[PDB]
């Protein structure tokens, strides 16, 4: 598996690529990563990478020329996945992280442009993906974030409830005391207490999850005595 980033700000990938999980995984001969710059493939390098839109338009538009040239020498194939970071792409998701982790070659087209030449989309891009309804400056951070979720899912690199509260040393800290049950060594009571907390927190902060949860008699009894202790 190999992952390529087509970007104008390749320096912006410095920390991410050289540090943490991707830095380790690259070294294990698990994936090859390349950071390629658009401007390098500009036909003229003076009116390059982008230009005015035919028929008028709000902003500048990424030109097809540099992009097809980049794909050409990146050895892109019909099995490759050419992902375009765009605001109106499909929101990224876990099922997509799996599908892409199962792919050999991935090419991210990262950009800030008000628009992308349609010929790029119709004949190169296999996938268009966003991070969500909000507005970002460009595609690099989304490309890196998607890479993170995909890479950890490459080999070799919920119960329907919110999680239970967790605590560690010290036991007492600014008057804030770890629940005693967690120090008692009674694993049945520790699990039961954790389960009660899961139920109560989900009740308070995600009641929709309680509705989708197969509540036992004990679970109902727990919620009632909680909503009665409240008064
Ligand atoms: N006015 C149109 C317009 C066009 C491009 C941009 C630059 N944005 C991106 O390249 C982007 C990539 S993935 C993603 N996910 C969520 N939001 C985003 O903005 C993005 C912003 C606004």
């Amino acid at each position: 598996s190999k992952i390529d980033y087509l970007t104008l700000f390749p320096e912006m990938f410095d920390g991410v690529l050289n540090h943490s999980i991707m830095k380790r995984a690259q070294e294990n001969n698990k994936l090859q990563i390349n950071t390629v710059n658009f401007r390098d493939y500009a036909i003229n390098k003076h009116n390059q990478v982008d230009d005015y839109p035919y028929g008028g338009g709000q902003g500048m538009v990424l030109k097809p020329e540099p992009v097809f040239n980049a794909m050409e020498d990146l050895d892109v194939t019909e099995q490759t996945r050419v992902i375009l970071m765009c605001p109106q792409g499909e929101p990224f998701s876990h099922q997509k992280a799996v599908e892409l982790s199962k792919a050999d070659h991935i090419v991210f087209i990262c950009g800030h442009y008000e628009g992308y030449d349609e010929r790029i989309r119709t004949h190169l891009v296999t996938d268009e993906i966003s991070m969500g309804d909000y507005v970002l400056t460009g595609g690099e951070l989304p490309a890196m974030t998607m890479t993170d979720a995909i890479v950890r899912l490459i080999p070799g690199v919920s119960d329907g409830l919110l999680e239970f509260p967790q605590y560690t040393r010290p036991r007492e800290f600014k008057g804030l005391t770890v629940p005693d049950v967690l120090l008692s060594g009674n694993h049945a009571n520790i699990d039961a207490w954790r389960h009660e907390q899961k139920l109560i927190r989900t009740y308070n902060k995600r009641p929709d999850l309680i509705e989708k949860y197969p509540l036992t008699n004990a679970d109902k009894q727990i919620l009632e005595r909680y909503k009665i202790g409240l008064k």
